[PDB]
């Protein structure tokens, strides 16, 4: 009749309905499960790669405080190094005008010692002559008493005549 | 009744089975569509994560490279160091073996310094004793030879007697 | 005397001999005279008695052959009469047969139209009963070709399903 | 003498007239007797010729009345002859009329014959018919009853669906 064919085209019509809704779901479905898989390999993949980079990290951490150290070091030994050129520089200028006093305390001493030297040669001329003189002296002493004496002698012999 | 009810009953259960799986579908894909969402969310923190990873990697190896510069002069510039104090202890021994030699040359300069006075006053003393001698010299020689040439006058007249 | 007296006697003798016969003669004719006269009247009225009597014969021989004409036919009339009789009572016979004969035609004849009105009170009544029976059979065959038809279209709107 | 012979005379004359008497009266007998005689045979002829005639009377008056009584049978046998000539033209006349009546009822009886044998027949046929259409319809309502429960058991199979 008009109602039963009605009613059956009604449920003909919700069944291939319903068919057509599994049929776009399952294909949505399906889609979206392939993009999740890719999507978990794709963060798994970005995982192993950010562990790797952390363990770099950590690494040139360490290799950064161990070069910080000796690079600090260094510093440390060119400021060094530079203030022994400057001391080096004040040492050779105090041991030159040092070295000029000495060289000129030396000739001051060589010019003593040549001065005391001729007053030691005079000394000794001097001696020398005052012993030759003092004999001289001594010999000519009695010759004079001598000869007084006999001068005084003669002027008695030829007083009383 | 005959096939009507199992016409009815086969139609029955497509439809419900048509149903059923159109909405099960329809379930997964919401499902696997927030999976999918919280996925994407994930990965792309963890992206973010690995970007300031890699900029620290790179910053940090920058780093590593200018420290290098210096860790590895540290050891010539310890080098250079050694030998700038070395030249200054050598200077500072030199200094002290001048000082030294300053010193004694001072000392002998005025020791010999009063050995020259001393020979200067021996000299003066010696001058005045010499003079003397060389006046009483002079004057017992006058007295002599008046003397004697008076007593050779007195015995050359007693000849013409 | 002597023959005068004889003859006297003879002649008185014969004298009265004579008058005697004349005189009984005389007697006698007068007798036979009257015997004759009624011998004739006698015969006379014989003779009338004869006539009469010939008279009445004549009378009576005419009176008996004008019956003997009827008494000859005295008996060809009574055979005339029993077969006149005999027609009658055949006549009579005839009738009373045919009152017996319409009597019983009469007879049948009511029994008959008493059947015929029985049989027609049965057609009547039969030709109710038939057209009850017409109009419910058609009402039942247009009830069942209704119910039949709508059974066959549901039947036939299943099969698209 | 005179008167003797006038005696003789007279006595002649007496015997004479006496004879002449006698003569004439014996002619006269002797005719008179022949004459007696006569009319006495005629007498006796006559006498015997009544007497015959006397016994034809009787004789006819005897045979008369035989003849009488035979006549008046005739007369009688004859009116009976005429009355039943007269009787059997009015019983023919009855017969005819009562023949015709018989012949009629007759044809009456036929006609009411042919009505009864109508109705019957018609009797007969509408049985038939009847009986056929009773059959028709027993077999009809089991079948309207059998489809409509099978639609109704349809519909409501149908209205759970």
């Amino acid at each position: 009749m008009d109602k039963l064919r009605e009613k059956i085209n009604a449920a003909r019509a919700e069944t291939d309905e319903a068919v057509a809704r599994a049929e776009a779901a399952e294909a949505k479905l399906k889609e979206v499960e392939l993009q999740l898989s890719l999507k978990e390999q794709e963060y798994e993949s970005l995982s192993r790669k950010s562990e790797a980079a952390e363990s770099q990290l950590e690494e040139l951490e360490e290799e950064t405080k161990q070069l910080r150290l000796k690079a600090d070091n260094e510093d440390i030994q060119k400021t060094e190094a530079e203030q022994l050129s400057r001391k080096v520089e004040l040492l050779e200028e105090e041991l030159e005008t040092n070295d000029k006093l000495l060289r000129e305390t030396t000739e001051k001493m060589r010019q003593t010692d040549v001065k005391a030297e001729h007053f030691e040669r005079r000394v000794q001329s001097l001696e020398r002559e005052r012993d030759d003189m003092e004999q001289k002296l001594e010999e000519m002493t009695d010759k004079y008493t001598k000869v007084k004496a006999e001068l005084d002698e003669v002027h008695q012999a030829l007083e009383d005549l």
